[PDB]
């Protein structure tokens, strides 16, 4: 309902999302943070105006934009010490970009520290005028937009370093262990209308197993990507991952559980946690529908592009100009990545090479940065451990789509026709999951565990991706410049 162009006033107030009030981020003065929409190919000019007084929550700020290939505007991508410095209180930062050949479902988040679990975090879509889809249903507006996001009652920097959520919100509402009488969200249907649902999850760790009571869900979007329509009675949700699915409202008019069982902390719907109402002319009462078992879930080796697109390269293993193994560890409470562990360097990763980096060897962090050709094919494999705690770990490539060659929980390759996505679990130990990507945008590029505590604790590499092409493909604003002066002169308090 908001954007391409806009203000996005970032502010700290008290929120009950789950009927229990705490400090939190609010956005444009609103929790949870307000949808953002535009048109494939628009101009987006997002100007983020930092008005946060909270320094457990951090005063300063920075947003990304997931799943935005940002070629040529990598200066706006988001990620805090590798795209720029963080705004600072009491100033604004415009991030300018296009979205030339994307659309689908995407969202917003803060992409310094763990400063997103406190609630800057809000859906966008970017809708086609020529949709391949469009003629598959009747209603995709701000009403058909699901998010899924874990709440925690102790702020990021409050609670235990990886904490355990007490409510799952469903479009920033839900209920806690101790508030089962909360206000649960409504996602309302006509009878015989079909619906494209985005479902988009904003969720700082849990997985959610989504389904609704006595309804298929016709899956034909996936992180952004078109699929071929594929029709399942559940799915999983990784944090930042996106599905668009549509729903046949042809049941009687009543009212169904929407549920979202997380991976962790409270694995049950007792007395309406984790769940949201979808209501039909249907009394304003909560559901009494039943839980079917899943005999046809989602499994993303199933899926398949809209085009049917071969993954980069030649089909078979290492088939491509660059292929890497990123081997999980965990040692002194810092994760690992080929024995590496990600620190914020002072400098942001793009400045330096601005400012003269050549090489990987040169650029801050040691040990952290992999330089990458132009042009190229690259394959990927993050074959899951139990070095690395906490799995399964979504891994997310900024500035990219990639190939899934190979999924968690498939022992198989397929180079011909794979999904295409962004977000990708690694899976259980045992695991290979295998990416593709050509290099076509250069910049430095974060790879990470969207696992935000994970993160915070290193789980993260940067990809240099074409670095002599960096400075001249990427030219920066002056008030991107004037970022790092800024924020450097803050003392520590006010960061
Ligand atoms: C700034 O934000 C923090 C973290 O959200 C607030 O921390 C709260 O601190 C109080 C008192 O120590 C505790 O009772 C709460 O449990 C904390 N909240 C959370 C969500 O962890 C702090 O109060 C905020 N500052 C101001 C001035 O409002
Ligand atoms: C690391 C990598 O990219 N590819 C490896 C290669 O080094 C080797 O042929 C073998 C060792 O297990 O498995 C594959
Ligand atoms: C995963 O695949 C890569 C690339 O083929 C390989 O080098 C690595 O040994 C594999 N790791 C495991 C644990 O299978
Ligand atoms: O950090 C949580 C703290 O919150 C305060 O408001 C009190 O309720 C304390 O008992 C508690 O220790
Ligand atoms: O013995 C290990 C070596 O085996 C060879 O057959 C190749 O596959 C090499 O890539 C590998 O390093
Ligand atoms: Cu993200
Ligand atoms: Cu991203
Ligand atoms: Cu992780
Ligand atoms: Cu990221």
């Amino acid at each position: 309902a908001i954007g391409p162009v806009a203000d996005l006033t970032i502010s700290n107030g008290a929120v009950s999302p789950d009927g229990f009030s705490r400090q939190a981020i609010l956005v444009n003065d609103v929790f949870p943070s307000p949808l953002i929409t535009g048109n494939k190919g628009d101009r987006f000019q997002l100007n983020v105006i930092d008005n946060m007084t909270n320094h457990t929550m951090l005063k300063s700020t920075s947003i990304h934009w997931h799943g935005f290939f940002q070629h040529g505007t990598n200066w706006a991508d988001g990620p805090a010490f590798v795209n720029q410095c963080p705004i600072s209180t009491g100033h604004a930062f415009l991030y300018d970009f296009q979205v030339p050949d994307q659309a689908g479902t995407f969202w917003y988040h803060s992409h310094l520290s763990t400063q997103y679990c406190d609630g800057l975090r809000g859906p966008i879509v970017v809708y086609d005028p020529n949709d391949p889809h469009a003629s598959l249903y009747d209603v995709d507006d701000d009403s058909t937009v699901i998010t899924l996001a874990d709440w925690y009652h102790l702020a990021a920097k409050v609670g235990a370093p990886v904490p355990t959520a007490d409510a799952t919100l469903i479009n920033g509402l839900g209920r806690s262990a101790a508030t089962l009488a909360a206000d649960l969200a409504v996602i309302t249907v006509t009878k015989g209308k079909r619906y494209r649902f985005r479902l988009v999850s904003l969720s700082c760790d849990p997985n959610y197993t989504f389904s609704i009571d006595g309804h298929s869900l016709t899956v034909i979007e996936a992180d952004s990507v078109n699929l071929k329509p594929h029709t399942v009675d559940s799915l999983q949700i990784f944090a930042a991952q996106r599905y668009s699915f549509v729903l046949n409202a042809d049941q009687d008019v009543d009212n169904y559980w929407i549920r979202a069982l997380p991976n962790s902390g409270t694995q049950n719907f007792a007395g309406g946690t984790n769940s949201a109402i979808l209501r039909y002319g249907a009394a304003p009462v909560e559901p009494t529908t039943s839980q079917t078992p899943s005999t046809n879930p989602l499994v993303e080796s199933a899926l398949t592009t809209l085009k049917g697109t071969a993954a980069p390269g030649s089909p078979t293993p290492g088939g491509v100009d660059l292929a890497l193994n990123m081997a999980f560890g965990f040692a002194g409470g810092n994760f690992t990545i080929n024995g590496a562990s990600f620190t914020p360097p002072t400098v942001p990763v793009l400045l330096q090479i601005l400012s003269g980096a050549q090489s990987a060897a040169d650029l801050l962090p040691a040990g952290s940065v992999y330089s990458l050709p132009a042009n190229a094919d690259i394959e990927i494999s993050l074959p899951a451990t139990a070095a690395a705690p906490g799995f399964p770990h979504p891994f997310h490539l900024h500035g990219h789509v990639f190939a899934v060659v190979r999924s968690a929980g498939s022992s198989t390759y397929n180079y011909a026709n794979p999904v295409y996505r962004d977000v990708v679990s690694t899976g259980a130990p045992g695991d290979n999951v295998t990416i593709r990507f050509r290099t076509d945008n250069p910049g430095p590029w974060f790879l990470h565990c969207h696992i935000d505590f994970h993160l915070e604790a290193g789980f993260a590499v940067v990809m240099a991706e074409d670095i002599p092409d960096v400075a001249a493909t990427n030219p920066v604003p002056q008030a991107w410049s004037d970022l790092c002066p800024t924020y450097d002169a803050l003392s520590p308090d006010d960061q």
